[PDB]
């Protein structure tokens, strides 16, 4: 089946809760992989410990670079970027879980949670998963953005890992 994983995080130092996301291994198995191995951090590396640099209200929460700290990093457990594995899934609304990129092809580590339906981004970003719950979570982390991107309190993944 389907891995259930987790994020745990804060903003200045202090928890706003837990977010639990399905990863479609289904339908894009290396695309999931990626994701799971990096919550849990068994290649050596991975999400503990990085932030969300990127949150813009009434569009995404992004994260995942835990290499520069700023948008330009990440890698995969396979490699800095692998292909795009298919664009079966779309974002279809809040709570879609889909791959950040430098375009065709450059899959790291970065990721993003959608806050509404993202739909032009369909066929050029991969979907690989959902929010299951802690959709509040995810809101109040959006609640820190801004148009620009920057974040008004530091939000950090401070923990993350699997459920099933
Ligand atoms: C910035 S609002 C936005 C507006 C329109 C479309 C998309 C976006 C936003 C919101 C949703 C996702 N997203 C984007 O994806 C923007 N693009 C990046 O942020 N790109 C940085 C980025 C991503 C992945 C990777 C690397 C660098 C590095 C490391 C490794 N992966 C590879 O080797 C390539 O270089």
């Amino acid at each position: 089946g389907n891995p259930l994983v987790y994020l745990d995080v804060d903003a200045n130092g202090k928890p706003l809760g837990r977010v639990v996301l399905e990863l479609k291994a289904d339908v894009v198995p290396k695309t999931a992989e990626n994701f799971r191995a990096l919550c849990t951090g068994e290649k050596g590396f991975g999400y503990k410990g990085s932030t969300f640099h990127r949150v813009i209200p009434s569009f995404m929460c992004q994260a995942g670079d835990f290499t520069n700290h700023n948008g330009t990093g990440g890698k995969s457990i396979y490699g800095s970027r692998f292909p795009d594995e298919n664009f079966t899934l779309k974002h279809v609304g809040p709570g879609v879980l889909s791959m950040a990129n430098a375009g065709p092809n450059t899959n790291g580590s970065q990721f993003f949670i959608c806050t509404i339906k993202t739909d032009w981004l369909d066929g050029k970003h991969v979907v690989f998963g959902h929010v299951i719950e802690g959709m509040d979570v995810v809101k109040k982390i959006e609640s820190f953005g801004s148009k620009s991107g920057r974040t008004s309190k530091k939000i950090v993944i401070t923990d993350c890992g699997q459920l099933s």
